[PDB]
């Protein structure tokens, strides 16, 4: 189909938005290697791999802690050996550590920056050299990267807005080869980590233009759009899928 | 896809606008589109037969974009003949550029009447009957966000007006599930702006991608926003500019 | 006094933010020409001239409806013959026409665009030719140009966001002569026309980072900064003075 | 004299932009503490302290590597004891590690992020608890945070764009106390590390609206404006001083 000849790599693909991305990209004919962080995620990752192979798509699951740069890098290396150079890189893994500014610890800072910033940069450093002409790099951001609407998200918004400059710099670095680099900014999304039924869901919905949480298919649809033929001229852009949070 | 939906596209007879109407029709929308001069009648009617001869209903409506009455009645005629519009695409626009001291009041009026008033008039006519989950898609320019050079002040002002109009529309219509977005083309290979142009090399040099885009690039972005995958995108500015702003 | 010997022109300078701007620029030593829109404001405008004169400044008050391009243009021309070339142009006049999208009229569109966009472009055209090197063009925008945040501000936000592209284009057109062009975006500001005690004041304050309305001096201080020696390298920028409305 | 009675803290204040900021804030009457990173800067920093003192200002120079968070934090604590609670914090120190994307190392990433991102966050965390109401936090960014413009600055643009979200979250975190948080974005500025006559200067100048490099005083005037009474209602903003680089 659209992605028939392409190889995709998705960090954190065993669940949530990452699972929706691997399903959409596989349904478009890409082979996908994806990572899972916890050993508890291993069985579901193997189940998802068996799921894709029962539809004729090739799939690989590689454990890799997002906090460990060596594991992220060697996971990308293993994917390359098994599937060939990746055409579509999706930096999906991230963590949301929030709270009062005076209680933030160096452990909070280090984990947030290692996962939300360093891991996408390491995967890009490992993938970019062999990336074929016309490749796609797709970072996953947040609506909080552009607007911190409330107190308590300073550390997280800083880590996500770091992706804005990295993505714009990557578009200049790789554009001569036809490789695009874009960042997608989810608004509130109904996941295990952020249920739409939560007590704070109403406070979030009130500041949206569309009065409801989004779904993982919205993020996966934007990622598939950037991965495919219609995204070939989109690069260096920040693309909100936020329900009008910024409007 | 867009089966059962009606799309309206200003300036749909040519260039980017023709690619938008063709792509939207291939996804199953019925289409009405406007053309400015009566001389375009032959091209527009041929495009209608091209659309009708693929299973779609289609209408070509003469309407000078400068005249608010013509844009409005073109929208009114489409809703009676095709039904209420689900997808409004404000594609028509004009590019008047030059030294700042040589800009005339006539240049200001035409740029603002075509690039701003016409999209606002088409929206005001369509929005009342627009079914829930409808889409408003304004066509902007990379110059709305970055001028980059001297001589485009008036055009960049008219296009950056869409930024605030589009964000306000997202708030005004979000309760009905209607989204409002603006697409910002970069350089695109058309008859009005050939990729083989006189000043092509200097413009290509400031892109991240070392070439002009194609009309299919804008048409695919509009099709994405018009379709099911765009249901949660609203109030956004989406560049398709080859990295001009990067 | 960093503006001694300079001529400033301010549209809509007889009241509110425009009056604070003209007073601040005069206190920094500029001679000032300013417009007033309605003939009903005449005596307050003439009083402001008498106040400046009683402080050693030359001053002129010129009637000009913002909707009439010819009146804005000849007001700038008259200031140039009487005071000399304009060094600092401040496009402050504007109108706030708000309401439901289905109730906006074509006359609402016409007046908003004639006043919020055309009049500043006309005044700039009239002033720019004779403007000395190092001159300053300062448009007054709105936080609604960058974020609507609520329903009912569609047209107003469109007219103000037009200034964003106009200002960036003006910086490119006039930068070789050393002339800067910037737009200032007031947030909520306490004026007689926009009271901090209004019924809608509480909805605005709740979404601010600083939990109060600003004052006209905050806008006048930003404009005085862009007008002076410290603003010589600032051009093409949008500068919020919004109390953290943009978060 | 707008800063009479205020204590200012400036990272990297021994030279370049930071030295112009410490001199300007002192001339406006603030007592000043500043850090220097290298031990080789000891003599210049102590001489600058002597220069301030001779002019009636209290001043201190504190050695502190930006890479070591404990040194950054201990410098802020030492300043609080010796001069008093900080009213104005200026995070100026940073490093520019640039080059081809394939030559970036993990060490380059670690040093860039520790100095440009972690150090400002640690300095803020130490100053914020005792910071009096109406205090000022002023981060120094880069025009490259908003526009990369060329290949080879990916890492630096990422670290600086991280300041964008950090600053917006800080504005929400501290606005209730009247503390503002802003980021200033220099364009090309004539310093020892970035000479205005240096090679490639013509390349950059050509893309500016003003056809020249700026000076360190341009950055210092913007910081002085934000520190003073006129900056009271400016918070959460990104303020370019870039010569129209972004125009």
């Amino acid at each position: 189909q659209n992605l028939n000849g392409k190889v995709a790599f998705v960090t954190g693909g065993s669940r949530g938005i990452g699972a929706a991305i691997v399903r959409r990209l596989a349904a478009d004919g890409a082979d996908i290697a994806f990572t899972y962080v916890s050993a508890s995620s291993k069985n579901v990752a193997t189940a998802l791999v068996q799921e894709l192979e029962a539809k004729g798509r090739r799939a690989r699951a590689i454990q890799a802690d997002s906090a460990d740069p060596a594991q992220v890098r060697q996971a990308v290396e293993q994917a390359i050996v098994q599937l060939g150079p990746v055409d579509v890189l999706v930096n999906n893994a991230g963590i949301f550590l929030a709270g009062p500014l005076g209680e933030v610890t160096l452990d909070d800072y280090e984990r947030t920056m290692n996962i939300n910033v360093r891991a996408p940069f390491v995967a890009i450093q490992a993938a970019q050299a062999s990336m074929p002409d016309g490749g796609r790099i797709i970072n996953i951001g947040s609506c909080l990267a552009e607007r911190a609407g409330r107190a308590g998200v300073t550390l997280y918004a800083a880590s996500k807005s770091a992706l804005l400059g990295m993505t714009r710099g990557l578009a200049r670095d790789l554009g001569a080869r036809g490789i695009t680099a874009n960042v997608v900014h989810p608004g509130p999304i109904d996941t295990d980590m952020n249920p739409a039924d939560g007590e704070r869901s109403g406070e979030l919905v009130a500041v949206l233009s569309l009065p409801h949480y989004g779904e993982v298919r919205d993020i996966a649809g934007m990622v598939a759009f950037l991965a495919g033929p219609d995204g070939r001229y989109v690069t260096g852009a920040s693309l909100a899928v936020d329900g009008g949070f910024a409007a």
